[PDB]
C-alpha cells in the first residue's frame, strides 16, 4: 500500500526551512487517473509563531525527517474494499511543509527566515510527474484536507492553466476540497482569524486565483481563502466535502451541557454552511462534528441521505462523462445538530 518519497529535483522549491519539498508516489501503470492529495495542518503567519511551529511541528516545515514511504489510506488506498472510488489510480501524497495554506510564492533569502512556496510546490510536483506518466493522464484530481482542502480551491485552476500552457489540453483537472470550506463568521466568544490570514498572505507573498483576485483587488485577497467566495470564480469542477460542524471552524469561532446561546450559535452555523452549499452541485456535507475524512480508512462509513462519500464521488465521475437515477452528487444534510446523522464518525 506504500507510496515512495521523491524529493523535488528542483531543489529551489523548498519547505519552510530550505530543505527540498517532495511528494510520495505509487504508480498504477494500467491507469490514466491521477490523484494528487494536499496535506493540511493550519499555518503560521509571523516569525515568532513560525519559530514555535518549527520546534514542535517540524515535519510541517521541513523534509529533513520525512520517512521514505507512506501507506496510502482512504482515497489514497489501492485496496478496493477501502477505496471503492479510485483504488486503481496513480496515488500522490504531497506533504504540507510550507505553512502557507498552499498559497506562498516566496523563497528563503537574506530578508526571509523561512520560504513559503506552497503554490510553487504544487506546480513543481505537477511538472516532475509529467515525466513519470502524468503526461498520459485523462483526469488529474487535486484533492486535499483541511488547509489542503483550501489549497485545492486556491490552486486547482492554476494546475489546469499550467497543463494547458505546457501543451496538455486533454488532461481534465478537477478538485476535491475536504474540510477546507470555512466561514468568516462572528465568533461565539472573543484571536482574530481573518486578520491572521491577511497577515499571512503578506508574510508568505501569498497568491490567490486570478479571477478572485480581480474581484476583491489589492489588500483584500484574504477573501479568496473562504470557499463560498472563491468557488464561484473557479472554472475547474470542484467537489466540496464539508462537515456542517467542522471542528476547525469551531476552533476559529472559540467554541468548545449546552445552553440556549450556544445552541442557537451552533444551529446557525450549520444553517449558514448549508446555505453556502445550496448552489454547489457536487458536495457532501454531513451534519457531524468532525474534521477531515478523505484519507481516513473508515471514510466509507458516513452517508448522507443513504449515499456514501465514495459513491457520491463515483456519481460525480459519471456526471462529468441531467441528473443520474439513484446516483446523486449534491448531498447536504438538513438536520440541525451534530450527530443528527446516525453515520457520523465517533
Ligand atoms: C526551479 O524552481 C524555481 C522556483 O519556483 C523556478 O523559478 C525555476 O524556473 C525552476 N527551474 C527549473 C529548471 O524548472
Ligand atoms: C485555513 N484554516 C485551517 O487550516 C483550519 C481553520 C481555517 C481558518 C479559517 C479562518 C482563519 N484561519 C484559519
Amino acid at each position: 500500500e506504500d507510496l515512495r518519497l521523491h524529493l523535488l529535483l528542483n531543489t529551489s522549491v523548498t519547505c519552510n526551512d530550505g530543505s527540498p519539498a517532495g511528494y510520495y508516489l505509487k504508480e498504477s501503470r494500467g491507469s490514466r487517473r491521477w490523484l494528487l492529495f494536499l496535506e493540511g495542518g493550519w499555518y503560521c503567519f509571523n516569525r515568532e509563531n513560525c519559530d514555535s511551529r518549527y520546534d514542535t511541528m517540524r515535519r510541517l516545515m521541513s523534509s529533513r525527517d520525512w520517512p521514505r514511504t507512506r501507506t496510502g489510506t482512504g482515497i489514497l488506498s489501492s485496496q478496493p474494499e477501502e477505496n471503492p472510488y479510485w483504488w486503481n489510480a496513480n496515488m500522490v501524497f504531497i506533504p504540507y511543509c510550507s505553512s502557507d495554506v498552499w498559497s506562498g510564492a516566496s523563497s528563503k533569502s537574506e530578508k526571509n527566515e523561512y520560504a513559503f512556496m506552497g503554490a510553487l510546490i504544487i506546480q513543481e510536483v505537477v511538472r516532475e510527474l509529467l515525466g513519470r506518466g502524468l503526461s498520459g493522464a485523462k483526469v488529474l484530481l487535486l484533492a486535499g484536507s483541511s488547509a489542503g482542502g483550501t489549497g485545492v480551491l486556491l490552486n486547482v485552476d492554476r494546475v489546469a492553466e499550467q497543463l494547458e500552457k505546457l501543451g496538455y489540453p486533454a488532461i481534465q483537472v478537477r478538485g476535491l476540497a475536504d474540510s477546507g470550506w470555512f466561514l468568516d463568521n462572528k465568533q461565539y466568544r472573543h484571536c482574530a482569524p481573518t486578520e491572521a490570514i491577511r497577515r499571512g498572505i503578506r508574510y508568505w507573498n501569498g497568491v490567490v486565483p486570478e479571477r478572485c483576485r480581480r474581484q476583491f483587488q489589492e489588500g483584500e485577497e484574504w477573501n479568496c481563502f473562504f470557499g463560498y467566495k472563491v468557488y464561484p470564480t473557479l472554472r475547474s469542477p470542484v467537489f466540496v466535502v464539508q462537515w456542517l460542524f467542522d471542528e476547525a471552524q469551531l476552533t476559529v469561532d472559540n467554541v468548545h451541557p449546552v445552553q440556549e446561546g450556544l445552541r442557537l450559535y451552533i444551529q446557525n452555523l450549520g444553517r449558514e454552511l448549508r446555505h453556502t452549499l445550496k448552489d454547489v452541485p457536487a458536495s457532501f456535507a454531513p451534519a457531524c462534528l468532525s474534521h477531515e475524512i478523505i484519507i481516513r480508512s473508515h471514510w466509507t462509513d458516513v452517508q448522507v441521505k443513504g449515499t456514501s462519500l465514495p459513491r457520491a464521488l463515483h456519481c460525480w465521475d459519471r456526471s462529468l462523462h441531467t441528473p443520474l437515477k439513484g446516483c446523486p452528487v449534491h448531498l447536504v444534510d438538513s438536520c440541525p445538530w451534530p450527530h443528527c446523522n446516525p453515520s457520523c464518525p465517533t
